[PDB]
C-alpha cells in the first residue's frame, strides 16, 4: 500500500500531482484517504461526491450513520470511517466554509488533523465549494501539515498555478 508515484516534491513532506484524487486512491490503495467534508458529512459536490460515488453510495450511507450516533462535526474537526474501496480509511475533514463567514482560522485547525496520519492522500481543503483560495489553502498546509502529504489537483490549469505561485512565494 501507498505506492505514491510521479508526484512533484514540495517539501520534506508535501507532494503535489496533477491527478483525480479517486483514480490516485484506486492507483495507490493508500492507508488514508481524505475528504473535504461538512459537518453534518452530507457529500455534495466536490470530492466528497467524487469519493461518495466511487463507493457506490457506501459512504454516505456510513456518514448517516456515524452521525446519528455521533452527531454533527465541528469546524476544523475530523473523524476516521472506512475507506471502502478507496482507501483503508477515510479521514473527513471539515474546513471552514469561508463563502459562510466561517473563520478562514480554522483551515489551520482542519490541516491539523493530517498530522495524527503517518501518510494521507488529500485534496486542498476548503478551496473549492467552501471558497477558500487554492494558494492559501496549499500554503496552510506546507505551513501546518508535518506528515506525509500527497495532494491530488485534478485540474492541471490549477495545478500550474499552484506550483507557479508556490516556487514565487517560497522565494
Ligand atoms: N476528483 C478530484 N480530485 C482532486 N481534487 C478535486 C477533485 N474534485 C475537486 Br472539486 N477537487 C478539488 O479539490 C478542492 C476542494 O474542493 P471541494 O469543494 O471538494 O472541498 P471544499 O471546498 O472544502 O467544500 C466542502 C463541501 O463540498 C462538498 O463536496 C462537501 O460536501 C462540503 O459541503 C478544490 O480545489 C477542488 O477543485
Amino acid at each position: 500500500v501507498n505506492s505514491f508515484s510521479g508526484y512533484l516534491k514540495l517539501t520534506d513532506n508535501v507532494y503535489i500531482k496533477n491527478a483525480d484524487i479517486v483514480e490516485e486512491a484506486k492507483k495507490v490503495k493508500p492507508t488514508v484517504v481524505v475528504n473535504a467534508a461538512n459537518v453534518y458529512l452530507k457529500h455534495g459536490g466536490g470530492v466528497a461526491g467524487a469519493l461518495n460515488k466511487a463507493t457506490n453510495n457506501a459512504m454516505q450511507v456510513e456518514s448517516d450513520d456515524y452521525i446519528a450516533t455521533n452527531g454533527p462535526l465541528k469546524v476544523g474537526g475530523s473523524c476516521v470511517l472506512s475507506g471502502h474501496n478507496l482507501a483503508k480509511h477515510c479521514l473527513h475533514v471539515v474546513g471552514p466554509n469561508v463563502n459562510k463567514g466561517e473563520d478562514i482560522q480554522l483551515l489551520k485547525s482542519a490541516y491539523e488533523n493530517f498530522n495524527q496520519h503517518e501518510v494521507l492522500l488529500a485534496p486542498l481543503l476548503s478551496a473549492g465549494i467552501f471558497g477558500a483560495d487554492p494558494i492559501h489553502s496549499l500554503r496552510v498546509c506546507v505551513d501546518t501539515v508535518r506528515t506525509n502529504v500527497y495532494l491530488a489537483v485534478f485540474d492541471k490549469n490549477l495545478y500550474d498555478k499552484l506550483v507557479s505561485s508556490f516556487l514565487e512565494m517560497k522565494s
